[PDB]
């Protein structure tokens, strides 16, 4: 094939386009009025010179041979761009520096240009030239023209498709890609650069004794075209893979066991997961998630409120089946009101020592205020090792409607940025961690502001992760499903204090998310 | 040797040193030196060995003999296809060797000797009568690679004629009583470059060492994946010469050393409470494999009564100081002075009255702190007990936790616990543990507490009927103080030593029932001991 005798790749950046179901084609946007839809996203001007720039020496007479072999017989890449795109590069950047520049053109011939280009009216003539360079690599740069007519004619080997996580106006669109022509085989990380989420994925047309001496010593019913999707991916730098790797480890190699709940889990114990806030906001996209509830929960964890009525009335449902007459009566909570959750989270947060009495007390000035001794050690005292909220009351736990989950919190402060550990005790890996990513890393983002400070890492750390046996055919689906570029989070800035954030505060921007998955 | 690819694999335990210690035992390379005894192996039966053993002298790559052969003709200036290692042994090796086990299978096998020629054996079995004998034989041989399976005298005569281009090492970690030992290895000769896991086979551990002689589309994708990447700290690169000059560093020893290596060369300056400056990252986790050795750091001496002693202390429930002292074990001395309490404002605490730290949040969670003479006794959350029923009655919870960082009672604490809780895990009658620890003095601290908690993982397994598994250390703060540094430099540049076992008493089937009698470290094989200041 053409394509691969003469390495021909393409290389894009599409945004998402104005006019909410998602797929691949959600990226599509290519230029506006003859320019990019964007002023600058300068990481992915670094990216695409970096890979347009790049040649191997030692590995070019593999290739010399090769293309010879097909024929019968500084390095630098050969780059390939539309006329129309030619005049849109400013004339400072014209040539493009360390490449062999082609422009494909019919009403312009070489005498209508000063610079050090070919010029090719004809795609075959490009395979003509090619045959007559040297060169490591040949890129496809664009017009939406261009790229069209090369897919069409399957002269390209492999798309680098930047996914641009932002709407602009557009006017030229990159083709529609043939899912059976074309899949993705690498996504990266997620990045921000001027003010948008992005990552970059590659499409794909469809010493050494002692390692092996070292592995002379080496469970679950799972399939391996079960995870067909989820083991052809040759790079997962997506963040979304370290809660998918963890829940794929877990169905390879976790531990049968029963649990409190009679459904019966596979588990494994310890594992770490580490979200770079400032680069994105760690909403799973492999299925549908909603923050109102979890937002409102945090908010009623802040008010150091324990009375369950407060979130049903919001119609956030996270601990009604906590406070049931049968689940208290079980606990041998038989005095406690319904919905009355004892003293958990917001009570241990901002009263930690006091004596519960019922959701309807005022407690103020009664136990310890750990969320302002934090907020006060983050401001006063930032190189603390000490800075620990801890919902763990042992002397209180079998008060609570159940014992807490997500044991601590520990703040680390370094160069104006605060970055949070949370330990976990119990994790539900199909339905309760994607929410407590998300609230620990929102949880993040208010201290952080609160105290001046910019979000850097949250670190999850899971003690007890489990799935359990009626979530497994669910995950199966999800693993099978390729990450999108994350959204953002937006916080309103004029909030100072902990407990003045409202729901209106928050905002998830640029949110792309597979479909919703019932996990049961 | 590197034209006929000619190596020597062996197997080395400790040897009885002739009833005479120097003082404490100082320990080399050469410590692992026992071939032998009375014409048979020392040890009954190490069957990790035999398979790693059976593994490297098998194991063939046909897809790479092209170079082999193409190198043995070119430099020589010069039928069945299924490509063999030989396999060369002395005439005493030969007939140590059971019947049915020779010949060795899957391998040619050559024998130096003497008095034997080869019409008392076949062509298949080649005898050769001088070492010269042997690069002739291989010369009109296709084989992969030689190895040199020893006899003290073949291995003796083929390092001294500098014949052997690597040894595949087994260190066996037990003494026995040998007749004959491997030649010492000249570390200007040879050097270690690669290390493997340590295990456990037979009742001893070992561990694996390597000497040295002294679809590429997806290739450039990982280089375009890395396009955004960047002496960020004022550590050199020939600091750590040898630390970095190792191939495979498996041995667990290493996740120890990797974090140091890590907070050296991307950790955050900072300051801190002690004034001295540190370097930090945040949030680390090491898992160490107890069915398979006791993780106490072989790359500078460790000692135990004093951490055994602080257990046994934390496991009554103590707070007093004075206790610890009254046996020379001075951990919380400094945490107990009256100029270390009036400064945490505990302006009305006795000397050495720590006040309600770990013993009295394990036995006494939430009972009002008096004195450290009170009795206690049926006051509070006795966690200990609760956890240890916990593991017999229910050990699929998700609730075995006990927890040292009571908020209430913080500011009376001498300070604030390092170790904020133990959780729990039960699978197949085997218990694992994860203490999440706050703060992490990399230099000084981390060795101790992974000892301790490994030791505390035991104690627990022991008293509930079960085996331990992993003892896993999650680091929150981890900092390495800058007078350390010096100290770690070197340290780094050490190999680890196979990992010693600890042996409980037995008979000790209740928590509170445990005393400093009933410990042992077995086979403790450790580098020299480093002052980290
Ligand atoms: N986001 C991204 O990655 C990219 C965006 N862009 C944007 O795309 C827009 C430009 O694209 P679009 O308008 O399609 O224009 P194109 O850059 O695809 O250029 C079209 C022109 O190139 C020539 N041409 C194309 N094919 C041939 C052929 N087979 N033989 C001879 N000449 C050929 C013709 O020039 P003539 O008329 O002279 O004959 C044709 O009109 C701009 O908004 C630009 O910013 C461009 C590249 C990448
Ligand atoms: N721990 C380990 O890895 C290993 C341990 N062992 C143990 O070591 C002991 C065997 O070793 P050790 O006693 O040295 O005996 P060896 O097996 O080294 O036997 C030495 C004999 O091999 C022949 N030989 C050696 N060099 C030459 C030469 N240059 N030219 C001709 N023949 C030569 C001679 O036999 P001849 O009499 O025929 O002249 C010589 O006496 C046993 O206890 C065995 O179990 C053995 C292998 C490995
Ligand atoms: N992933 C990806 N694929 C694409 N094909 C295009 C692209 C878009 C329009 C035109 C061109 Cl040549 C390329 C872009 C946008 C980034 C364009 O960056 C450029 C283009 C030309 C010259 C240039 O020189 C200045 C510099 O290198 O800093 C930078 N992104
Ligand atoms: N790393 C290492 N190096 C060494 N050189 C020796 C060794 C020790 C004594 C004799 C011999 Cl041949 C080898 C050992 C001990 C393992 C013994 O391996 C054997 C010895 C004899 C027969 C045999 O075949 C049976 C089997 O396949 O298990 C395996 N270990
Ligand atoms: O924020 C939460 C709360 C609960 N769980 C899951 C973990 C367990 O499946 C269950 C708690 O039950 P126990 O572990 O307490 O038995 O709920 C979470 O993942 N996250
Ligand atoms: O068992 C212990 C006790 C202390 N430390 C270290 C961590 C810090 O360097 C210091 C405790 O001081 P703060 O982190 O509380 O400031 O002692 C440990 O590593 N392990």
């Amino acid at each position: 094939q053409v394509c691969d005798v003469f390495d021909i790749y393409a290389i894009c950046a599409c945004c998402k386009v104005e006019s909410e179901v998602f797929n691949n084609y959600t990226f599509r946007g290519l230029g506006n009025k003859g320019v990019l839809p964007w002023k600058c996203i300068s990481l992915d001007m670094k990216y695409f010179r970096a890979v347009t720039t790049y040649v191997n020496e030692s590995k070019y007479e593999k290739l010399k041979y090769k293309r010879c072999k097909y024929l019968n017989k500084k390095l630098q890449n050969v780059v390939v761009m539309g006329r129309t795109n030619w005049e849109s590069i400013p004339k400072k950047f014209k040539p493009l520096s360390n490449r062999i520049n082609v422009i494909l053109s019919r009403t312009l011939k070489k005498e209508d240009f000063d610079e050090d280009v070919y010029i090719i009216n004809k795609v075959e003539d490009l395979i003509v030239l090619l045959g007559k360079l040297n060169y490591y690599k040949c890129f496809i740069l664009g017009g939406s023209v261009v790229y069209q007519e090369f897919l069409e004619k399957k002269l390209i080997k492999k798309i680098y498709f930047t996914r641009i996580n932002s709407t602009y106006e557009c006017d030229v669109f990159f083709p529609e890609i043939n899912e059976n022509e074309y899949q993705i085989i690498s996504v990266s990380d997620v990045y921000t650069s001027n003010n948008t989420t992005l990552d970059f994925i590659i499409y794909k047309k469809t010493e050494e004794d002692d390692f092996v001496y070292f592995n002379f010593n080496k469970k679950n019913s799972i399939h391996p075209n079960d995870f067909q999707i989820y083991n052809s991916l040759k790079y997962k730098y997506h963040p979304e893979y370290q809660y998918l790797n963890i829940i794929y480890d877990i169905m390879m190699n976790g531990n049968k066991q029963s649990d409190r709940t009679g459904v019966g889990v596979l588990s494994k114990f310890g594992y770490i997961m580490k979200f770079d806030l400032s680069q994105y906001f760690p909403l799973l996209t492999t299925k549908k998630l909603f923050l109102r509830g979890i937002i409102e929960e945090l908010l009623w964890f802040i008010r150091g409120e324990t009375n369950g009525n407060t979130l049903l009335n919001k119609n956030v449902r996270i601990w009604e089946a906590n406070g049931t007459r049968e689940f208290l009566d079980n606990r041998k909570l038989f005095h406690r009101e319904v919905n009355d959750l004892g003293p958990i989270y917001g009570f241990q947060w901002r009263h930690f020592g006091a004596e519960y009495t019922n959701m309807y007390d005022n407690y103020e000035n009664k136990g310890v205020d750990q969320l302002k001794n934090i907020i006060n050690l983050i401001k006063n005292d930032p190189t603390s090792r000490r800075i620990l909220l801890c919902a763990w009351n042992v002397k209180d736990l079998d008060q609570m409607a159940l014992p807490p989950c997500h044991i601590l919190c520990q703040f680390y402060v370094f160069d104006g940025k605060l970055s949070c550990i949370m330990y976990q005790r119990s994790c539900d890996l199909g339905l309760g961690v994607p929410f407590n990513i998300a609230s620990y890393s929102i949880f993040t983002h208010m201290i952080a502001q609160v105290c001046n400070l910019q979000p850097a890492q949250f670190i999850h750390v899971l003690g007890n992760a489990h799935v359990y046996n009626n979530h497994i055919d669910s995950l199966k689906i999800q693993l099978n499903r390729i990450p999108y570029p994350f959204p953002t989070l937006k916080l309103n800035p004029d909030i100072k204090n902990i407990e003045d954030f409202t729901i209106s505060d928050f905002t998830i921007q640029n949110y792309v998310h597979h479909e919703k998955i019932s996990m049961d």
